[PDB]
């Protein structure tokens, strides 16, 4: 594909997606076996491997609604994926969530207009594929860490003038902010394939934990 | 409150929400012992009785984003009413969503511009509480009902001159169309409490209808 | 129709439209003589009567714009109704409106979609049939009551986080917020038929005289 | 004012307002004694004269919502103007609105954001006062004039690539186009003075104007 | 054309566009010979004259959007002008912008609907044409003026009840306030025409140079 | 700062901004001298060297509104960078424009929020510096390139739907997509430092790109 110099038939379809192409590679030398590397276009590193005896893949997305959407739709649309996890990070909102939880975006709520250009008129709430979702979480569960399933803002803005609105949300239950959950699940859903946010909170607006979380996106892929 | 005349304790800290007075009238009198009708403002039916020992309430919406807002505000901040539950109906926009089938809102799409009013330049995604939401998706499973998890529009117009945007969204997964969704999942989490909306597919765009009351309240 | 259950040629081409189904039994019981109840599906009771030899109905539309939009356009594209009054309450905004006043919107602003999804890009300004505003004014001028014609809110959210914008719609010279006539206004403007809205004042934001309203409702109507 | 020359107090109290300075000459000329210029800046003709005793002013206001705010905002800020009647013309959407007619504003639609930037999520509807509609809606029945009351469209357009929109505006009732009444019916309201706009059927998308000018003048 | 009254073929395809029909008058009377008045409809004046030899008109666009939008228009489609170059006056926003500036619009901002109308869910940035731009910055150099070249605003509303946003946009870079740009840029664009704003700086927010201004604009044009 | 592990005074204050990371590797191996690897962050690689005498660094900002107002926020208010100069490619929307043809940017039109968000009821419109957009032009006008001033399309959606509204920015002299300009302007604009976008035509919708990257230095 455009972005994506990797064959046909090279990607399977089951495929984590961190923001971080090198946490992509992590992922890829840390978890899989019979790894290959088929993409290194603009850096934005993607693997194939095995792991307890299925064919996974893992690809990096950049950062932001415009760049995961370049990569789902190419994935989707050219290498026929069918179940795609994001495993990123975000910042927590609110005192109530905690650094190195793990959180399982139900939905997502955004400040870009990828939807409402879609959608005029309309606010369109993306939504995880509830049996992936399901899955992650019982997995997560199982493992024992702190899991927290709910709604998180995608942002376009890392850096914002003013956290007010921000704030806001929070007091409206959103947990944390991050910047491709949005995409991720409006492009799936378009497509009609499965697809889900397993986050782990790095920071608040106001790694050992990161592999057990990639071992329940893993085992819900 | 404004709408709701009962006093001070009479509504149960778990209640649910169909948007038709008459089926709270029906959910009482069919599933609910020692009941009180506790409202007729508007003849908006509001009753609490007790369910295999617990007490609950049932109380009719009416239909659309501002009548439900009505109630659910009044719910929550005059009678400290903690776990919602919408017991109702939607328009099924998919073939593969059948007449008869359980729908559990994850989350809701609107034209409603109740939240671009209160999140200016935002899409504010309402969402389901996932306590609640796996209890009713676990009950209704162990029923042996068709349920479905997933997206539904809450639509401010029931007649639409075109329904090109809808099948569209059905085209994105959303599953049906109803008409409240949006607003209690919203006020829901503007209070910190925690809703749900089950709804039965009774059209295209009972012993069903019992099936789905029962999970809602064992969820309640 | 979907949501009435009465047949064809029960409902009168001429209709009151109170937002409380138990005030259209009111209307019929106190108004009305040979009255029959066409309708009590979700109790939104519909009635049917005669006053001063014309049929006219009398049909509770629950509150909201969503809520009207259903009944109005069931009256009118099944029923064949002509003439929709709503006979209403409504809060004032500002001091020069005092309860028990009665208000005739010419016409109404809003916080709902419902004009912005129908007329992308335009401020659609709902606006009353002007035979029958004159017709209710008179009236109402007749009878003795203190009329006011103007300006409405037509609220989607009775309970605001902050009373800001309405306060400054005051001070535009709307009169007062109320939750219907946006629809019923547009409504009966896309289907070429005449509506309207008296309202009596119930309150600040910040019964006899009813029955006078009605009075001139069912006049003009 | 920045955008009038008159000295304090030239500018009488009721004022009509043609989008064409030329008009508001001829207006001047045909109608008033005892007249004076008051303003030729950006030659937006004002003159003030006396009719049936009284005195009125007529203030060309240019086309469009930016060009009459202009001036609408100086004459009720700067001048202490009190009732403000465009006498104007408009273009009809409809087959049942007639060349020469005479429409009276209850109302406008508009495609400008004048009043979205005022008042961010809501769609503000510009009212006529209700006292001078009544006023000029009486005093153009009585000269025997086609008078309808009715809504309008505000365009910022003149030239629009589709008229898809403006006709289906037309089929809501929207009678005629024109491009002043939404900018002067809202700062009307804003200042609390009384505003109307009068407009003579002149295209689709005088004799006629001159009795138009008498009941806009008796209004005023 | 429906507002101007001149024949075809008595507009010269170069045409300056001052917003003060009076200051059309003046720059005919002043700069231009063989002067003849082509329109008086509505006082909105327009000449055709010559400056150095070639064929040059100068119209009056009267204030705001809708205004300039309607002559251009007209003048673009029905007169087959090709070069079109506003000359007008702005209200700095910034303290380092001067009174008697020339202020050469690159681009411009606006509080104007009339582009997301035309472009849903966009932000259309109207461009002048770059080689009249070069051409008139060029010749304001070599004039000795002080020429800024940067970005406008184009307000629909003179009087704003707040100044907030404007100083937010003066934050921005936005140089100075005016009321014509969006429509020029965006209708020659539109028409596949040359269009530029040459403006001078005759007021703040918070002649010698006016002729000065006109000559580099009639040397562009 | 969060995404740059560079040192204070690391980073130079004029700096070349190519969306692909590996282009700011080439870049930097083949036209600069002394050469340091500050950033490997997300491997969005930057490094800063001498070009004629002159420190210059070059930053990988990714792809997308989003991705590049992250670095540009970081290097302008972190690292004190003063001109800022994109150096992409973008797809012609138009027959006119042509294959390797190089765009400076005037401005950007685009479908992201960002600056709705920052600037409710405004069109934005972001600006070139012109002094480092004339200096280009004249550096690419001496090179003997095919140059254009104009206006570019700054897309969220590189896939879309239907490229009718884009097909219509063409119609209206928007000469081609690309996905950063947007932020870069606004971002410079907002901070009061100097920012442009010079871009390889690549496709529709090398010797050349060596040329523009040439100009993009003497200019930055
Ligand atoms: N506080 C935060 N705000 C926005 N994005 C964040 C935050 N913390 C982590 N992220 C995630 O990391 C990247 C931005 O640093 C994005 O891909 C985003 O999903
Ligand atoms: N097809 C449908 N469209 C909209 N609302 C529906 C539909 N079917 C059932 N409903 C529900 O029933 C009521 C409208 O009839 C609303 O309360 C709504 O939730
Ligand atoms: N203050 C108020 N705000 C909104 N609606 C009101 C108010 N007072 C009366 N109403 C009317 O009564 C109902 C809400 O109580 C709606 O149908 C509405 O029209
Ligand atoms: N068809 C029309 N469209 C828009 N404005 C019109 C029309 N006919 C007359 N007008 C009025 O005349 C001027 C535009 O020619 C404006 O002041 C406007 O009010
Ligand atoms: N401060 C200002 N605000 C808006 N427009 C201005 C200002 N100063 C001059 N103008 C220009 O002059 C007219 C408004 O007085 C408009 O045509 C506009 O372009
Ligand atoms: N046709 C195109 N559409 C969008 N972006 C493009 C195109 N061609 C090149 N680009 C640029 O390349 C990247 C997307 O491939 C973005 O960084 C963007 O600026």
């Amino acid at each position: 594909s455009v972005h994506i110099e990797a064959k046909q038939g090279e990607i399977a379809e089951s495929i984590l997606l961190p923001g971080d192409p090198l946490r992509a590679k992590y992922i890829a030398e840390t978890f899989l076996e019979d790894v290959t590397c088929y993409n290194n276009v603009r850096g934005m590193l993607g693997f194939t491997g095995t792991y307890k005896g299925k064919r996974v893949s893992v690809q990096g997305t950049g950062m932001g609604v415009p760049s995961i959407s370049i990569y789902v739709n190419e994935l989707i649309q050219s290498y026929g994926v069918k179940n795609l996890i994001r495993v990123g990070t975000c910042g927590a909102i609110q005192k109530d969530v905690k650094v190195r939880d793990v959180i399982i975006a139900m939905t997502a709520c955004t400040d870009s207009n990828m939807n409402r250009l879609t959608f005029p008129g309309f606010d369109f709430a993306p939504a995880a594929n509830f049996d992936l979702l399901k899955k992650a979480y019982d997995a997560g569960t199982e493992k024992g860490l702190h899991v927290r399933v709910g709604n998180v803002l995608t942002a376009d803005v890392f850096y914002r003038e003013s956290m007010d609105m921000v704030k806001k949300l929070g007091d409206y239950g959103v947990l944390a902010v991050e910047m491709e959950t949005t995409a991720l699940y409006t492009l799936a859903a378009k497509y009609g394939v499965n697809a889900l946010s397993v986050l782990t909170v790095s920071d608040h607006i106001f790694q050992t934990t990161f592999n057990e979380m990639i071992e329940i996106a893993l085992d819900a892929a």
